[PDB]
């Protein structure tokens, strides 16, 4: 009944140890090791996860379970499930799998599960952050105080209250429907676009109104915010043609995944002003090599992947990857909004 | 009965033309120059505010009303105040005086007036990003990727989400009001200290708590937001003793005045940990000079002085302006809420 259990992490080094609860990283592993192997189980911990020489690849043959986190993803590409002989079950420490090829997984009878719920919060909290961001046009004030400047002008020019502007969702599930209530007290006009309705109570408080049409809400923006998995109808969606029926000087805030958006796209946009700014923590590929050009365009308010991994939300995720290990052992089904995959199915909203 | 009106707005130069609204600049000047020379009155227009030789000195001696903004204030001194033969009326487009020698005023028998109530929203806003800001750590993020660095637990380490952690509020006015009603749906524990108690409605709309005594409030909060206005009673108020009073690692935000806080004593708990980050858009002076500790010490997430000067904030500013010169003419009062000091008394809130 031993299993080689593989879990792929950011790494901390120094940091590890700066708070007690940092369960995210590879040093102190879900806070899983020991509950591990005193079952008898094997835990191997990493972040060496990139081409053929890897720690991860050496691993790969053999192991039963594969534990991924989006902030630092394991690629699990059709070549790795192949490889793969013993593996069984793959577990997201956080929210979205698009990291693993889900039709490759599915074709292989893979079962793959995340924490569905877990980090939900954070984002919405990180998301409201940037909206704020790039409406008042903190970054340029931050710039000219580390820099030594002073010019009131160079930022208040474009500055502008939230109050009153209009914000559409594109994607109102678990995180846009926090978002937007957290959205309702700022006097804003809301709307949202998804696939299927909020409940009339839900669209009341928040004061959201529903646009069926994705390219009806679009012109209408002055903020835009992405709140959908990374799937095959979304991936690459905002191209340059879509980019072109925003609003001219729209604000985008994408903390969903960096690829619903065409790199390229969004660079081009952004130097010719048609986007006014862009705001996310989501990148294609993450690390994000040290030559990615978001780093580097006008108006850019980025960070690396951090919003879904705060203290409070690692603790969370760590107690849901737990659960169902300890599920897994037993025979047990996972929470039903947690499979992406399932006897060979995908889950909804991927499909 | 033509006066001579002098106004002091930070300078923009090719800025200014960027936004049909930009009003808070020398060069469009509230918008009112036409307007007050169709009346025979002129309006000398002026950033050159320090010393002896500067040009607001050459028309010190014989202006009747100076317009002055808290984003380039105009140091109104004793001196100053002297050395003023004709001065009548002081208005301050913005909100907050304490830039004049307001004792010096009182004695001199001068009018002192503000726009009450017009960018009160903005300032609320621009609070709720900060907390946001330092809470989730979003500085450090951007910084990396400016840098062209990737280290997720370098930030992660020490983010946290907003929901469950407690937030004092130190005053209770317009500001500290707004800021408590977009507080409420992030699930915060939320405490207010003020000499004025809100209204029970309010409280209760809120959830936020009156601590009568605000050395009990204190160590009590993660988050520490300044609310008052810059007074006799509150300058240099956060001295090395009160900011002891706070809990190690408190994350302080300052929109309020920057003389609220001793400077050295912000610098020396900051760099020893007891304050974990300060984040504000006010300084003693404005303009902040190159050499200002503040833009170099740990973990700060300042700006220069932008917050009450949105675009949306200068067109409520700008109009109320306007409103009480066209008072003045007619010898009307102003709104009763507008007035600082009248008739050699200062306003209730300065006392
Ligand atoms: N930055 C972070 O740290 C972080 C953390 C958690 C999640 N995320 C990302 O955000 C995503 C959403 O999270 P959630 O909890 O809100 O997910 P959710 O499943 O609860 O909501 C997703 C919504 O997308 C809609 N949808 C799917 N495909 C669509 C399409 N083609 N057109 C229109 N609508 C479509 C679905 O109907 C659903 O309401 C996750 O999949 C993940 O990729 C990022
Ligand atoms: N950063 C900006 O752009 C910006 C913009 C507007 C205002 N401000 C600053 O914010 C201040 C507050 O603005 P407002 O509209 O909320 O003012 P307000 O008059 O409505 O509120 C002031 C509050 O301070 C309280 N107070 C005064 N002295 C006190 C003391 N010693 N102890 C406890 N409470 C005391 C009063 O009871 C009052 O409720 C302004 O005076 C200004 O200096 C900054």
């Amino acid at each position: 009944d031993s299993k080689k259990i593989v879990g792929v992490f950011y790494k901390a080094n120094e940091y590890a140890t700066k708070n007690p609860n940092f369960l995210g990283c590879v040093e102190n592993a879900l806070g899983i090791r020991d509950w591990l192997e005193s079952q008898g189980h094997q835990y191997i911990v990493t972040d060496d996860k990139e081409g053929p020489d890897c720690e991860l690849e050496k691993h790969i043959p053999d192991l039963h379970v594969l534990i991924s986190t989006p902030f630092h993803p394991a690629y699990v590409t059709a070549e790795r499930i192949k490889k793969a002989k013993n593996l069984k079950l793959l577990l997201t420490a956080g929210i979205g799998s698009d990291h693993i090829d889900l039709q490759a997984a599915a074709a292989a009878g893979l079962t793959v599960a995340e924490v569905t719920g877990s980090n939900v919060v954070s984002v919405a909290e990180d998301e409201l952050m940037r909206i704020l961001i790039l409406m008042r046009n903190f970054v340029p004030g931050y710039n000219q105080v580390v820099k030594g400047e002073w010019n009131v002008a160079g930022i208040a020019y474009r500055a502008y209250d939230l109050e009153g502007k209009t914000i559409g969702t594109v994607g109102a599930g678990r995180i846009g429907k926090l978002l937007l209530q957290r959205l309702k007290p700022f006097g804003c006009n809301l709307l949202y676009h998804d696939r299927l309705q909020m409940a009339p109570e839900l669209e009341k408080e928040t004061g959201a109104k529903f646009v069926e049409d994705l390219n009806e809400m679009l012109p209408k923006c002055d903020v835009i915010v992405i709140n959908m998995p990374l799937t095959e109808k979304t991936r690459g969606m905002f191209n340059k043609e879509l980019i072109g029926k925003l609003k001219k000087g729209v604000l985008i805030v994408n903390n969903a995944r960096g690829a619903i958006m065409e790199r390229q796209a969004v660079v081009d946009a952004v130097e010719s002003g048609h986007i006014g700014g862009y705001s996310g923590d989501v990148w294609d590929p993450q690390p994000a090599p040290k030559d990615h050009p978001w780093r580097y365009m006008p108006n850019q308010a980025m960070t690396p992947h951090t919003s879904g991994t705060t203290i409070d939300a690692q603790l969370r995720y760590a107690a849901g990857t737990k659960d169902m290990l300890e599920r897994y052992f037993k025979g047990e089904d996972f929470p039903t909004e947690n499979y992406i995959v399932k006897d060979g199915e995908l889950a909804p909203q991927y499909r």
